[PDB]
């Protein structure tokens, strides 16, 4: 048995990159399943092979990831693969989908079948980002964001001195999530700093008015973002309309792991799937600073709150074998 990833839309080849290294630690994962794999990409190096020198019916199951050149060959090489394409369905952003002088369609057009794997487990919602699809395509559910917490050299954050109030790490999404950062992140007369590509002139939408914005700082490596979370007393966890009740993304387990409380919008866990613990959860900008102020103000309560949150996290890792399984019962193996 034999399994080959490709990134459809971005190059892979170090962990310069967010997309690149997200392909290299799935690919990691996978390998450390006791899976042969390999990565397709543009050229050939220490994590990689060129779409070149292999032949994609080599393999026996072709994985796509998504996060010019990497687009056009990801789609040719997958035109002439002849069996069941699986999608890692991981942002509602980027449902899969078929992208002139250089290009003739017999040699781009994609006939495959295609699975969804879909880290929602709201089957519609993931219906509906491919309602364009003209491919005969399946849907299932498998929480793929968990890679992160059962890589083998995986380790919680230990205690790290407070220099911040409540941190956020990430990008700007379009506007995407716009009003949700408004809301719990300007504004709140607490010490708060924003990670990642945003920046403060991209938040210029008149329907969600502020006055004093976060900090933002630049991009640090994936590799570094629980420790960059565990500056700060807490950290949030928001996410975009169709994440709600639906998606747990890769920040809630960053977070969880960190040495930061784990402070979540209501609106994207009503049911309380995370952590069934009120003390957790925020509705408003009002309860954010009077959570941030308690936690601050009792070292008994964030030191119970930080045990309970690592405690879920150990849990949900003690059944790796279990999450690995359902991963090659999702590809079909
Ligand atoms: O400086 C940064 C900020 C963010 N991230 C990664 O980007 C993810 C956030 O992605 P996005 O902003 O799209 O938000 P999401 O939809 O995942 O909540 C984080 O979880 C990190 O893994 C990173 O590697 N470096």
């Amino acid at each position: 048995m034999k399994i080959a990833i490709i990134n459809m839309g971005n190059n892979v080849i170090n962990f310069k990159t967010v997309p690149s290294s997200e392909t290299i630690y799935l690919f990691k994962v996978i390998s450390e399943m006791g899976l042969n794999v390999d990565i397709i990409s543009l050229k050939n190096g220490v994590y990689t092979k060129s779409f070149d020198e292999v032949d994609v019916n080599d393999y026996d199951r072709l994985i796509v990831v998504n996060s010019n050149l990497a687009i056009l060959s990801a789609q040719k090489f997958m035109a002439k693969y002849k069996s069941k394409i699986y999608y890692l369905f991981t942002d509602i952003r980027l449902p899969f989908s078929q992208s002139a002088y250089l290009y003739t369609e017999e040699e781009l057009l994609i006939k495959s079948p295609i699975k969804v794997i879909s880290q929602g487990i709201n089957l519609d919602i993931a219906k509906a980002a491919h309602k364009k699809v003209d491919n005969v395509i399946e849907f299932e559910y498998f929480p793929i964001e968990q890679y992160k917490i059962h890589m083998n050299d995986f380790q919680l954050s230990k205690p790290t001195k407070k220099t911040l109030d409540v941190i956020y790490g990430g990008s700007f999404r379009s506007g995407q999530r716009e009003s949700k950062m408004v809301e719990f992140l300007f504004d709140t007369g607490l010490n708060i700093e924003f990670f990642g590509n945003a920046r403060e002139k991209q938040f210029k939408n008149p329907k969600y008015p502020w006055t004093k914005a976060p900090v933002f700082t630049g991009k640090i490596p994936m590799n570094m973002v629980s420790e960059k979370n565990s500056q700060a007393i807490a950290a949030l966890i928001i996410g975009d309309k169709n994440y709600n009740d639906n998606f747990i993304t890769l920040r809630v387990w960053e977070t969880m792991a960190s040495d930061a409380v784990m402070l979540i919008d209501e609106e994207f866990d009503t049911k309380h799937r995370i952590i069934n613990d009120a003390r957790f959860y925020v509705n408003n900008r009002a309860e954010l600073i009077d959570r941030v102020n308690e936690l601050k103000h009792s070292d008994v309560l964030r030191k119970e709150m930080l045990s309970i949150q690592h405690d879920i996290l150990n849990k949900t890792r003690a059944k790796k074998a279990e999450w690995q399984d359902a991963f090659k019962k999702a590809i079909d193996l």
